[PDB]
């Protein structure tokens, strides 16, 4: 039985929905750890040796630990599951490092699924028909949950078309749904007084009503910005990790559904 190692919780969960126990799906950066400067342990090195296939986000998400994906089993490939997603830069002034949060998008969910289906199929071609069926079922499951939220979101008045967050975690969502985005820092692990100043100025300027924080960072900056802008703190979104199993976002679908529900509930 083949072993497929995903770099972090969100990719592991996607892969499990496509493979459904045809392969053993493992995860390196488990829920509640952050990929940036993640410490690869000796146990983790066993996971890496066992892998017949390694599934990464790319977009620099794994940059601090790519070096551990060495001395690999013969034949074991590293697949970048964001292949075909046009990157959005960490420059809020659009050349720069890529923003890794491509999974926060309905369109991109379908691409992650397709790239994983394709890699599973190449790895394990005798199960092609099964991965094919499973990938379609899963794609449909996500569309069925998430599209009605999009449909509601799209009714927002053009002037209120802003997703404002702490980390730059919704830039791909913004692009997918036709919203502008504002944030305080591009990626959590640093930080910038002038980016805060800019956000405050932009919110005042466009009468933006809400700003969110996220499940792996502090709410303090968002609340401070809300105060300085006469805006409201919108609460906590789940974007960078699955939650714990008894939390609100224990699967990738549940993560998308929770966060986009909270967004639409805040906008309307």
């Amino acid at each position: 039985k083949k072993v497929v190692l995903s770099s972090f919780s969100i990719i592991g969960d996607i892969t499990q929905n496509i493979a459904k126990d045809l392969v053993t799906v493992t995860t390196l950066v488990e829920a509640g750890n952050d990929s940036h400067s993640y410490q690869v342990t000796s146990a983790d090195a066993i996971k890496i040796q066992n892998a017949d296939l390694i599934l990464c986000n790319g977009l620099h998400l794994e940059e601090t630990f790519m070096k551990y994906f060495t001395n690999l089993k013969k034949g074991t490939k590293i697949i970048t599951v964001t292949d075909g997603i046009n990157p959005i830069g960490v420059s809020e002034d659009t050349d720069s490092e890529p923003n890794p949060h491509a999974w926060m998008s309905l369109t991109n969910a379908m691409i992650y699924i397709e790239n994983i289906r394709k890699a599973l199929t190449a790895l394990d071609p005798s199960n092609a028909k099964k991965y094919e069926l499973n990938a379609r079922e899963y794609s449909e499951k996500i569309r069925n949950s998430i599209l009605p939220l999009k449909t509601r979101i799209e009714k927002v008045d053009p002037e209120k078309r802003w997703f404002v967050t702490s980390e730059g975690c919704l830039v791909y969502l913004a692009e997918d749904f036709g919203f502008k985005s504002l944030y305080l820092w591009p990626i959590n692990s640093d930080r910038s007084p002038s980016m805060m100043r800019h956000a405050i100025n932009q919110m005042r300027s466009h009468k933006i009503k809400f700003i969110f924080s996220e499940s792996t960072n502090s709410d303090q900056p968002a609340k401070q910005v809300a105060y300085e802008t006469n805006a409201s703190y919108g609460g906590v979104l789940y974007v960078d990790s699955l939650s714990k199993p008894d939390g609100p976002a224990p699967t990738y679908l549940d993560l998308l559904r929770f966060s986009l529900t909270k967004i639409v509930d805040t906008l309307f």
